């Protein structure tokens, strides 16, 4: 589904994400914008090194979600990459705080590096009431 600016932000501070690891929730909101355009449908095939991203997350196949034909994968959320495809988000959510687990933290979707990282990211949570 595609969430509404606002209504993915609620959604995300109620889930817990609001200074999950030390990322207020403009930042999780900038990475979801840029990831998928919060479109929890999104998928992009990575033909080089034949991984799939999902969900409005954009996480990869390779290492954090399995779906049976990626070479090497590691699975590390312990989670089908379908779940990441799902209306509901807290899935997505619980493989996302996996992710940032690790040192690099948001850090890990360059997307975030390129389009958010040294910015003012606080128009995305302006005005939603979180």
């Amino acid at each position: 589904k595609v969430f509404e600016r606002c209504e993915l932000a609620r959604t995300l501070k109620r889930l817990g994400m609001d200074g999950y690891r030390g990322i207020s929730l403009a930042n999780w909101m900038c990475l979801a914008k840029w990831e998928s355009g919060y479109n929890t449908r999104a998928t992009n095939y990575n033909a080089g090194d034949r991984s799939t991203d999902y969900g409005i997350f954009q996480i990869n196949s390779r290492l954090w979600c399995n779906d049976g034909k990626t070479p090497g994968a590691v699975n590390a959320c312990h989670l089908s990459c379908s779940a990441l495809l799902q209306d509901n988000i807290a899935d997505a959510v619980a493989c996302a705080k996996r992710v940032v687990r690790d040192p690099q933290g948001i850090r890990a979707w360059v997307a975030w590096r390129n389009r958010c990282q040294n910015r003012d990211v606080r128009q995305y949570v302006q005005g939603c009431g979180v």
